[PDB]
């Protein structure tokens, strides 16, 4: 179960967040693990798309090879906080698991600047059982966390130490398909 209400950046700047291009996460915290794996690659597209915010995800386990994109629409519950739905779907926008009831994910922006970003999510999936999940973003796939971002985990309370990193994955990502997700 989730257990955090994640505060949002102070003045969380949405357009630039949401220009269309491409996140990477390059490190995470599971607060409740054997949630996820040990070894996990992810990245996400967000912009807005005919007036709709969306948000396009990609997930890759390196070791079991599975693979999944979703494509959601944002609904906003305050500046940097959402609630979104989400449709699997294959990498050209195929609907594969339709919308559901049950299946939506919260999204809160505590930090982010033009390079960096850090954010929470709790992902409701069904009757599945899971949990706060905080995740270290960067427009450059293979940049260390920097002090912004290591400061803004320390205000959050957290222990950057404690953060998974996913860069010894060798992850390698389809930034065209998630950029094209985002109108899907
Ligand atoms: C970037 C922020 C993230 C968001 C918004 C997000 C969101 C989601 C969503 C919406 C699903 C369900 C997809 C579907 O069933 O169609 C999902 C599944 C999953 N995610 Fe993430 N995720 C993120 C990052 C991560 C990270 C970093 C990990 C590794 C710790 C991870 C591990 C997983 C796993 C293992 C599943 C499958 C759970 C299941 O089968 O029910 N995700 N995620
Ligand atoms: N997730």
């Amino acid at each position: 179960a989730c257990t955090k209400n994640a505060i949002a950046q102070t003045g969380f700047n949405k357009d630039k967040y949401f220009n269309g291009d491409v996140w990477y996460v390059t490190d995470y915290l599971d607060l409740e693990p054997d949630d996820v794996p040990k070894r996990y690659c992810a990245a996400l597209a967000a912009g807005t798309a005919s007036g709709k915010l969306k948000q396009a995800l990609y997930h890759y386990d390196p070791k079991t090879q599975d693979t999944f994109y979703d494509v959601s629409e944002l609904q906003v519950e305050s500046l940097g906080k959402y609630t979104a739905n989400f449709k699997k779907v294959d990498k050209n926008g195929n609907v594969k698991v339709a919308v559901t009831a049950g299946n939506y994910y919260t999204f809160t922006v505590m930090y982010a600047d033009d390079s960096s970003a850090l954010i929470h999510t709790c992902l409701h999936k069904g009757n599945k059982d899971l949990g706060d999940l905080y995740a270290v973003l960067n427009r450059n796939k293979d940049a260390a966390a920097g002090d912004k971002v290591k400061s803004a985990v320390s205000a959050a309370t957290l222990e950057f130490s404690k953060f998974i990193s996913t860069k010894e994955n060798n992850c390698a990502y389809d930034n065209d398909s998630l950029k094209s997700l985002l109108t899907k």
